[PDB]
């Protein structure tokens, strides 16, 4: 599923990701947009054989399993496949066990790279939340 940008923000509101851990709605909105283009289906393999999956991008490396990323942990307990799915609950929960992990929203290359230090509440500008 490819989501609208206000359409996004309002399930990650309903899940619970306005504010938190102190990141306002337009950081996860600004994060999931350069990270997949708003795609659940997104995936992108990285250099160390791990693939990132889904609309945030969470790495086979730490979070999820998928059964090709020898070493790796599961810290979310899922398999990957589940990150790519329409409903986005899967990807926020295991988003919330990352950006509390100590290093925030900096786990996120492109929030780090594009979205931290700008104005992020224009990406739920104009939405019904
Ligand atoms: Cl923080
Ligand atoms: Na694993």
């Amino acid at each position: 599923k490819v989501f609208g940008r206000c359409e996004l923000a309002a399930a990650m509101k309903r899940h619970g990701l306005d504010n938190y851990r102190g990141y306002s709605l337009g950081n996860w909105v600004c994060a999931a947009k350069f990270e997949s283009n708003f795609n659940t289906q997104a995936t992108n393999r990285n250099t160390d054989g791990s693939t990132d999956y889904g609309i945030l991008q969470i790495n086979s490396r730490w979070w999820c399993n998928d059964g090709r990323t020898p070493g790796s942990r599961n810290l979310c307990n899922i398999p990957c496949s589940a990150l790519l799915s329409s409903d986005i609950t899967a990807s926020v929960n295991c988003a919330k066990k990352i950006v509390s992990d100590g290093n925030g929203m900096n786990a996120w290359v492109a929030w780090r790279n594009r979205c931290k230090g700008t104005d992020v509440q224009a990406w739920i500008r104009g939405c019904r939340l």
